[PDB]
């Protein structure tokens, strides 16, 4: 048994715990490196050969965590909370979390394979017309593309139900057992249930209470936005299917999960005549190419006097669709090998304005890793799990502005037209604000499941109850206790929390408002840029530098000034769209909210016979 993989002898003392932690850090980064190294190899070079390695390196990592966790859990758990330095408590607290590993091996297999099956079913789920069609439609491209692009209610419904039938129905039996074993494992760790464990990451004694108050402060913005989309859908589909006072059919909102309303912008766009300024056409004539795009992004960070990329980045990063033509996970991602000496971005970059914005986002993560690279490995993560995304986003917000684009040189004049930016801001409002209630209700639901507030006979009653109460949606078809629509969202059977994204979105604008205030800027917040503001850069740098050492709330108070999340900065960013929508809503007499919730559409006249009929 490798000494580099198994812990030694240590007393229950802080001096012992310090020695143990230090030993954990040294071996831990070694282990993490191997796992990610093969991961990067396969992800950058898609082949079954590397997949076998990826599986092997990840397997080793768990045995490592079990060895150290095993010793830690037995050794300090009776005393650990008393260690003086919170720094030490944080490291030990992370390692002492064993999770599933606690299960006896017979249950481990049952729990582990079970999780594997849930993932298979979701990705495997196939939706087939009630005809012996030669080939069915998978989640993407066909199902997502047809649902995002199609606008024939009859057609759109059938695709939506088919997905929930195929994905949802088979997960329901399995998910109960996962609930049983998952909570069983965490009980041995010391959490009342899986929910208590997920909430534990934010170190907020009133965490769930905090979110409700945040969400109630955003609801005025959401209801106004919801009312406007409801009206627009009514113009397109007709009163038979959109009750001005009631909830919106879930399948008509432009995406399989109604989590993003981005695809309906074409119907709702204010001031439809102003074109969205796309710099692609100028970018091409400028001779720019993917490789230069990244150095352009670095220049922005250098303007913020943050750390410029290490040469290791230019060497490692997989900036393009490789000319070798070997397969790659072209979906852009940012990687940090816990090896202090390197960090890499995988973009598969192609020259579009969107990717320019995307590259800035990804480079923000790299910047984030570099600033806390000095901390011990257990702390080299976001201040809170949602904190990581927020930093990446705020950087992306600043660069999207035409004010910034002119500074880079891609634009001759910064036309200060309110119709142009409202057009833009509404697309963002459809893209992300519509997401908040959804991101909140999924983890709102899951804590209920793990907590038992939703016993098994209610998996679907509560999901639609919650989904309607918060998001303002009801199902396209009456659905009952045989179903398990929770299983229809990727994050559910893959057991990945959603709350991180909701909290991240509030933190995104909360940081943004802080930097603008630091940058001496004034007036419209959505016209703010942090470029060249070194004094703001130092403030941002501080928040990154702390990593996970300091409790997330304590750091946030130093940055923005408030010990907790708040909606006020987010609202100010959207002040213009808030003002404009209310007038549009006020004129039409929209009922803000959704009384008479117990209303939903009739079925299509010949459903499912009429599902392919031309209606455009
Ligand atoms: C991605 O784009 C990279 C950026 O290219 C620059 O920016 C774009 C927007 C255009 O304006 C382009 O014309 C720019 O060069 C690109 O890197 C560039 O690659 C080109 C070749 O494709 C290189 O051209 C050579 O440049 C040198 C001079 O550059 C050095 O010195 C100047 C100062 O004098 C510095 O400002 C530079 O930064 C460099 O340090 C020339 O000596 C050489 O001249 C040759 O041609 C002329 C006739 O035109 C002859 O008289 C000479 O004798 C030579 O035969 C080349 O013109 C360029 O160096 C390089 N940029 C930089 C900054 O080094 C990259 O290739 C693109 N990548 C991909 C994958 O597409
Ligand atoms: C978590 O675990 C890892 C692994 O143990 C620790 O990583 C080490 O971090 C230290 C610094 O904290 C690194 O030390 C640096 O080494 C450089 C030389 O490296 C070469 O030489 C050594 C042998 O001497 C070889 O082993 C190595 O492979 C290289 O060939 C120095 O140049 C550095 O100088 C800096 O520090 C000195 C003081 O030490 C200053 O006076 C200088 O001004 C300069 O700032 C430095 O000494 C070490 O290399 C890292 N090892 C690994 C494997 O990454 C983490 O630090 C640890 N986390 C915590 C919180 O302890
Ligand atoms: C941590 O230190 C402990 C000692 O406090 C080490 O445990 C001891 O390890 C040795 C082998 O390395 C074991 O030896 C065996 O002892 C039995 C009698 O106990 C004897 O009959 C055998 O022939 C053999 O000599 C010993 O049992 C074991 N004792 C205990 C209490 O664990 C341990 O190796 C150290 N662990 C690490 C990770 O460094
Ligand atoms: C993408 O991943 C695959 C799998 O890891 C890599 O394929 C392997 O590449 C090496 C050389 O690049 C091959 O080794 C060579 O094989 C020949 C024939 O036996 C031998 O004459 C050489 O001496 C050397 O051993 C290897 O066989 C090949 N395949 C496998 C399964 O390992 C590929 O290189 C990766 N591409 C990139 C760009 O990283
Ligand atoms: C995850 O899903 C797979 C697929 O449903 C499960 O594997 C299957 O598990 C069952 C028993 O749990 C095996 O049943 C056996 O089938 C053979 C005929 O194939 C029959 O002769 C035996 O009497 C028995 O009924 C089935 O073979 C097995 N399939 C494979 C490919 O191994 C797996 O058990 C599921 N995991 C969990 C935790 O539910
Ligand atoms: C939950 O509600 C679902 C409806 O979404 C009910 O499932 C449906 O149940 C009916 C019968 O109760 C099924 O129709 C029957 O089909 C056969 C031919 O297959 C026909 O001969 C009968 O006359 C009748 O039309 C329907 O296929 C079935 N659909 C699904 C998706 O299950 C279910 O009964 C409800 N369950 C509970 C516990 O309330
Ligand atoms: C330390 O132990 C004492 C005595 O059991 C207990 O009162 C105290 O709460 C512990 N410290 C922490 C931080 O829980
Ligand atoms: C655009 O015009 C408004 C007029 O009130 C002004 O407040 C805003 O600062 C202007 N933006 C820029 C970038 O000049
Ligand atoms: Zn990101």
């Amino acid at each position: 048994l490798d000494p580099g993989l198994q812990p030694g002898n240590f007393s229950a003392d802080e001096a012992g715990a310090q020695l143990f932690a230090q030993s954990y850090n040294s071996s831990a980064e070694q282990v993490l490196f191997q796992s990610v190294a093969a991961s990067w190899a396969h992800d950058t070079n898609i082949t079954a050969e590397n997949a076998r390695r990826q599986e092997e390196a990840a397997l080793l990592s768990q045995e490592f965590a079990e060895a150290w966790g095993q010793k830690a859990k037995e050794l300090y758990e009776p005393i650990w909370q008393n260690f003086t330095d919170p720094q030490l408590r944080r490291i030990i607290g992370a390692v002492r979390t064993l999770g599933s590993a606690n299960l006896p091996l017979a249950k481990r297999q049952q729990y582990n394979a079970l999780l594997s099956n849930m993932s298979r079913i979701y990705s495997t789920a196939k939706v087939c017309l009630p005809n012996k069609t030669a080939t069915c439609w998978s989640l993407d491209p066909d199902l997502t593309n047809i649902l995002a692009s199609s606008r024939s209610y009859a057609m759109l419904l059938f695709a939506w139900e088919g997905w929930h039938n195929a994905a949802g129905i088979p997960l329901k039996p399995l998910y109960e057992d996962f609930t049983a074993l998952s909570n069983e494992a965490y009980k041995q760790d010391g959490f009342t249930d899986t929910g208590a464990y997920w909430r534990s990451w934010y170190n907020s004694p009133t965490f769930e209470d905090d979110l409700e108050h945040l969400y109630q402060q955003l609801e005025p913005l959401y209801l106004n936005l919801h009312a406007f989309v409801r009206r627009a859908l009514h113009r397109r589909y007709g009163d038979r299917y959109i009750n001005l006072r009631g909830p919106i059919p879930a399948h008509l909102l432009g995406d399989m999960w109604a989590q993003s309303w981005e695809n309906i912008y074409d119907m709702v766009v204010p001031f439809p005549d102003k074109p969205n300024l796309d710099v692609t056409s100028t970018m091409l004539q400028q001779g720019w190419n993917a490789t230069h795009m990244f150095r352009v992004a670095e220049e922005f960070f250098t303007s913020l006097e943050l750390s410029p990329m290490p040469p290791e980045f230019w060497e490692g990063s997989m900036l393009e669709k490789p000319a070798d033509g070997r397969e790659v996970v072209c979906h852009a991602s940012a990687w940090d090998f816990y090896n202090r000496k390197d960090f890499r971005i995988k973009q598969c970059t192609r020259v579009t304005m969107d990717q320019l914005s995307t590259v800035h986002h990804e480079m923000g993560h790299i910047q984030y890793y570099l600033q806390y690279k000095d901390l011990p490995v257990s702390l080299r993560r976001g201040a809170n799990p949602g904190f990581h995304e927020a930093i990446g986003d705020v950087l992306a917000l600043s660069v999207s502005t035409p004010e910034h684009l002119h500074k880079i040189g891609l634009l001759d004049r910064v036309t200060n037209d309110t119709e142009s930016d409202i057009n833009y801001l509404l697309k963002m409002a459809l893209e992300k604000i519509a997401f908040l209630p959804f991101g909140y209700l999924v983890d709102q639901w899951r804590w209920g499941v793990f907590s038992g507030r939703t016993p098994p006979s209610r998996y679907n009653f509560d999901w639609w109850y919650l989904r309607t109460k918060y998001q303002g949606i009801c199902p396209p078809v009456t659905r009952n206790e045989t179903h398990f629509d929770a299983g229809a969202k990727f994050h559910v059977p893959n057991v990945t929390p959603y709350i991180r994204y909701f909290v991240s979105f509030v933190l995104q604008f909360q940081f943004h408002e802080a930097l603008c205030k630091e940058a001496g800027y004034e007036g419209p917040l959505h016209q703010c840029d942090i470029y060249r503001s070194t004094k703001a850069g130092a403030k941002l740098r501080k928040v990154l530098q702390a990593g996970s050492s300091r409790p997330w709330q304590e750091v946030l108070k130093d940055m923005v000034g408030l010990d907790a999340l708040d909606a006020q900065p987010l609202l100010k960013y959207f002040q213009l769209v808030t003002q404009w929508l209310q007038e549009q809503n006020q004129q039409n007499g929209e009922v803000l909210g959704w009384p008479e919730y117990q209303w939903h559409p009739p079925l299509p006249d010949n459903y499912p016979e009429g599902i392919d009929l031309v209606t455009d």
